[PDB]
């Protein structure tokens, strides 16, 4: 699991279930092409993205689906969603965790990147 | 000014200066189009991007440049750059000032909407 | 004005207002002593705090009263309040800034130190 | 494990390791005695601080010592530590993630609180 995306809900203390996330990785165009995607988990997690075959480097935008989110829960939200785009480069053995923290008005996205 | 931009920098404790931002709203063709660009100042605030004639409803992207900014004090960030993606002025006009704190592999960002 | 106190509301993107926020310094016996307080105001800032005189080097605790904050919106939120401390003044004379974006179980703080 | 605390630094992308940590519980004469410490893993995680049986209703402070942290890796930092305050009340069969994002002038954290 080279890439895992985990989402956290700020106003109920709680992971973010059900979140759908969509993963994009730039093509030599300059749009954006599918690449991956799937809904987190009860933990907030969404594992098995992809592999490690797959995840070239590259530019890859990950875009988290967060009005939904909100609006199934009954808070108006500003944004669309949260993206989250950066350079995925060999430098050795490395997973990249994507971490999200949402509020209604606000979110933060922190990379956390190890091995 | 119906449309305002903030960014600090966690690392330094600093207004965040001589920011790139760039802000695309969503054409008729589903395109995201040029609206309107600007730096940061000395206060890390830019001002004067649009007005509200200009600013209708819309779905508007500001593209905040933190990469740039970061490896100019030679920092290799995470991201390319911080993506902020909102529905603006649906509910009538109203002031908008969207704020980013950086750090190398991490930001949040926050809507403070006003009347 | 070298202190002053900024407080956001997460969830609701705006200035969170009338938030209590009381200032500790602490004493030769290692005790935290009462230095100032207020509210604030429809900012959400907190001015007048202190002067540059009376603000000598020293270490300080700025507690916001976030829990009172959200209850009288009918939130039950996770923390009591979110405290900050810090070494004030011990290169010299400086302003501070410290700013803070609440949501019902979460905060973020940051500190813009300027000259 | 009903309490455990996990730190991210958010300048280098990584689990914070070796942050240490210490949890108090106020006592009826409103002062904090110690209750729990220890330093954080590789995965920047804190396991094993307390026990169901010894984690009763009450108010607790975990302060969380990031300024040794910054400093064991050159960066001046502005806080003296990270406190987090709250009141443990059963509700249910709950456990208590405090999670930190430490920056050199900013922190944020949040409780995640399930089962
Ligand atoms: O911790 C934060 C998060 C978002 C915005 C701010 C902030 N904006 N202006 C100031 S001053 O501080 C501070
Ligand atoms: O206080 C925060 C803000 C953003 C992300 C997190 C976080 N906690 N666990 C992970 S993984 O990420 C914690």
């Amino acid at each position: 699991c080279p890439l895992m995306v985990k989402v956290l809900d700020a106003v109920r203390g709680s992971p973010a279930i059900n979140v759908a996330v969509h993963v994009f990785r730039k093509a030599a165009d300059d749009t954006w092409e599918p690449f991956a995607s799937g809904k987190t988990s009860e933990s907030g997690e969404l594992h098995g993205l992809t592999t490690e075959e797959e995840f070239v480097e590259g530019i890859y935008k990950v875009e988290i689906d967060t009005k939904s989110y909100w609006k199934a829960l009954g808070i108006s939200p500003f944004h669309e969603h949260a993206e989250v785009v950066f350079t995925a480069n060999d430098s050795g053995p490395r997973r990249y965790t994507i971490a999200a923290l949402l509020s209604p008005y606000s979110y933060s996205t922190t990379a956390v990147v190890t091995n």
